[PDB]
């Protein structure tokens, strides 16, 4: 392939927020990078920086034994797949698909990819552009054992926290999926209770410095939920479900005469009463898990 | 040489609260509506009040932690109007509403006592925490000269001003947030285990998003500061695409969505102020 500071060649198909950030990231580590995009205006800084732009996707892929797809979807990455000459031989070559998509969209790709003679890995990228490149930053993997350890230390350059989940391709996306449907809840909760403090004339500035005593909670909360839903153990010594109902009903009306959304909280609430519904009005908030299964 | 302390409610927090002051070798006053919570403090060295004037009149700082600040109010209403309050502090850890918390300070001057306010940030389990928060409002004077003994129940405390009204929107703010993200853990690892993943992988990998969370709140904050919602790291368009497929596999695995679906009607609410190529901080403008 080549190098330059004797490192192999990378191709990036997908050069948008995300995309462009893992080229260039690749770039200032010292390894040749062959980028593609649907639209070249993309490419035109990756380019000056030292990429090469691929004309065609097949060309992308040609350059190099590690092709990282991050394009909006996998459904539009199918799309790429079925222009390709079909004889089009990825012997040697790891295909890493850094795309949102369901687990049916993992399972056709990771299909054609081998009917390729490629190797597949699925992966999910667990940050915002900027974090790329972080010694803590975590990207998800899973699929091709070989593979994915072949590429390690390339792909470590992204990310210096990955996680490998598993040999089964379609292992990351239900992960991956779970904890963004946990951390987008989250923000929302976040933005909810950012707006009620803003209108009892707490500054987001000051809501921000507040915010740690929550999040500290919330990494202890998680902790001691886990423990209990793995020990099926919800004696309600610390608080009971029908308390936290109590409290969060008062959280409501605060949000009501605010004119603040509450959408988030209504959510919470319901799983409360889904739970009080099935008798648990007297258990741990843990046993909200048992309610919602 | 530790002074009385009294503590009037003996629940699941309450009697932690008085246990904890037990603890630290101070002379503790306990009353309850119900004499049997009491027991356990007896045993540990508590003095039980017969009525909540007499765990009143016991001491100079009375902490409540009852159900809630308006049976607080009912308690207050039914002293005898004679009940001096003269040198002492109320501190009222009840959840409760802004309306509740201007009554009980008016009782309670009625009476020539000092009142605060005060909300806590923490299960039962970590009172007595070094890294613990109790947020306190109202007489300063008063919150300040109780401060050493309010600190061996939580080593975080943050006085949040002098209106006895202060703490309570802060704290029920802060619990919007908390229980929403409890939720949204909690319908993620739902989802997790549908798909196999046990709750302790889940809570292994938990770790990435709430350290991502911690930053993400960082970000979010600064640019609401500064009303600069520049969407070069994600559009709410690019959110929302990706949302829509977390949803699916909610939808699919016949696992709850209540969660996302808030997350995403403020997603929506953007999107149709014409927000969609913005940064996700956006929410907030089209939410407030
Ligand atoms: N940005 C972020 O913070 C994060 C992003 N992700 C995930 O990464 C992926 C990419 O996100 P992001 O870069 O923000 O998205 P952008 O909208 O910035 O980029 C989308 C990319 O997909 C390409 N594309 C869209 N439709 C097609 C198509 N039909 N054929 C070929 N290419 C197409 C775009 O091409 P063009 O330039 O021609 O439109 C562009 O390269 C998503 O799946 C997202 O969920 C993961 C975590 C964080
Ligand atoms: N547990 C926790 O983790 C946390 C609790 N809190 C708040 O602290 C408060 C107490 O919660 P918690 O200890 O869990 O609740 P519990 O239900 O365990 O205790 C409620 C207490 O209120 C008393 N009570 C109820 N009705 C009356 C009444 N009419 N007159 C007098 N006393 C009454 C109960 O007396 P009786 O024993 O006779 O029923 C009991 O002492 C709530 O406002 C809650 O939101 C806040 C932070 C965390």
């Amino acid at each position: 392939s080549m190098s330059g500071s004797n490192k192999p060649s990378v191709s990036v198909l997908g050069l948008g927020a995300m995309g462009s950030v893992l080229a260039r990231t690749l770039l200032q580590a010292g390894y040749g990078v062959t980028v593609w995009n649907r639209s070249p205006e993309r490419a035109t800084a990756l380019v000056q920086e030292g990429a090469s732009l691929a004309r065609e996707a097949s060309e992308a892929i040609n350059a190099s034994n590690l092709i990282i797809i991050c394009m909006i979807d996998k459904a539009v990455f199918q799309d790429v797949l079925s222009s390709l000459d079909p004889l089009l031989n990825m012997s040697g070559k790891t295909i890493v698909n850094m795309s949102t998509g369901t687990v049916d969209d993992v399972e056709r790709i990771a299909k054609r990819v081998d009917q390729h003679n490629g190797l597949y890995v699925d992966a999910g990228i667990m940050c915002y552009p900027k974090d790329i490149g972080g010694q803590h930053t975590t990207i998800l993997y899973s699929g091709n054992s070989d593979a994915y350890h072949a590429h390690e230390s390339t792909l470590k350059v992204l990310a210096g926290n990955p996680k490998f989940l598993g040999a089964d391709p379609t292992a990351c996306t239900p992960t991956y999926l779970a904890l963004y449907a946990f951390y987008f809840g989250a923000f929302a909760a976040w933005l909810e209770g950012a707006v009620l403090a803003s209108c009892a004339g707490v500054s987001v500035q000051d809501f921000k410095a507040l915010s740690p005593i929550m999040s500290d909670m919330l990494v202890d909360g998680i902790k001691t939920a886990a423990d209990r839903i793995a020990a099926s153990d919800y004696s309600g010594e610390q608080a009971s479900v029908d308390v936290h109902v109590a409290g969060q009903e008062v959280v409501l009306d605060a949000l009501q005469r605010a004119n603040a959304p509450h959408a988030s909280t209504d959510a919470y609430l319901s799983y409360c009463r889904m739970a009080q519904t099935a008798g648990m009005g007297e258990l741990d908030i843990a046993s909200l898990f048992k309610a919602m299964h």
